[PDB]
């Protein structure tokens, strides 16, 4: 996240940090105690039996105990196309079921087929690169947006920063995009590099996956 702030620690107590053996490359969401959401492009090319779910985490610098962790049991994927940039979005069964409490929580979604409007007002939020040569946040970042219809697709769900640069960047993939209390959108990619000014952040849209993510969890 590029010119946000620290959250309060565990504010966003379904948010996820995907890890390897070298440590966080990707955001997740906890959408039920055994499975978690994320961009299908953080997980493509990666060996998955690999990938670490740290839940309950904040400072990714410090052992905390609040964490609870878990390997990739099975995943499900919904028609992930790269080249066209659609469908960035991939279910991870988790190996066992976090224990949910104050630093642990399932995120609430949005009805299947829900848009949002112009100027909806969310917060984007991740572990993902501070800015140039800033490298990756040790404290769980976020950032107010706005949603924007202009410059962006009817597949995705698009945000902008006005009046200044900001916005999400590498390692803030997967990562979920709050809006009015729901999970409206997973961090699918930028234009322009990060923070731009000029292009809006694009998300893949929650609310058009809703029956698929039902139809696996529930
Ligand atoms: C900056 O964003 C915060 C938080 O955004 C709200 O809560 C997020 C989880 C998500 O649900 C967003 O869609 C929400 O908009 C805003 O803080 C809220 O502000 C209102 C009005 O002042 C306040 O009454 C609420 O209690 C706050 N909500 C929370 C959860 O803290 C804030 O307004 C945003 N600022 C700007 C200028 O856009
Ligand atoms: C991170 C990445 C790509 C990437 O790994 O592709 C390599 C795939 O092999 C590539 C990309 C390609 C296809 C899709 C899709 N469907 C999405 C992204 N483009 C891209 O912009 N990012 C990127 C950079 C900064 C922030 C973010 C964000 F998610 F927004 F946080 C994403
Ligand atoms: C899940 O994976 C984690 C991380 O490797 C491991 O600590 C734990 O034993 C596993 N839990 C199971 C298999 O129930």
């Amino acid at each position: 996240i590029v010119g946000g702030r620290r959250a309060r620690p565990h504010a966003w107590p379904f948010m996820v940090s995907l890890q390897l053996r070298g440590g966080h490359f990707c955001g997740a969401t906890l959408i039920a105690p055994n499975f978690v959401m994320s961009a299908a492009h953080c997980v493509a090319n990666v060996n998955v039996r690999a990938v670490r779910v740290v839940l309950g985490a904040h400072n990714l610098s410090r052992r905390e105990p609040t964490r609870q962790v878990f390997a990739v049991q099975r995943i499900f994927e919904n028609g992930y196309d790269p080249v066209n940039l659609l469908n960035d979005i991939v279910i991870l069964q988790l190996n066992g079921s976090a224990t949910i409490n104050a630093n642990v929580q399932v995120a609430q979604l949005p009805a299947q087929g829900r848009r949002l409007g112009n100027g909806v007002q969310c917060l984007a939020m991740g572990w993902g690169l501070l800015g140039r040569n800033r490298g990756i946040a040790s404290v769980l970042q976020e950032l107010n947006v706005t949603v924007v219809t202009s410059l962006c697709r009817r597949s995705n769900v698009c945000t902008l920063v006005r009046g200044r640069q900001a916005g999400v960047c590498f390692g803030d993939s997967g990562s979920p995009l709050v809006c009015n209390g729901l999970i409206h959108g997973i961090a699918s990619f930028v234009r322009g590099g990060c923070a731009s000014g000029l292009y809006p952040d694009a998300f893949a849209p929650v609310a058009q996956f809703v029956n698929w993510i039902d139809s696996i969890i529930q």
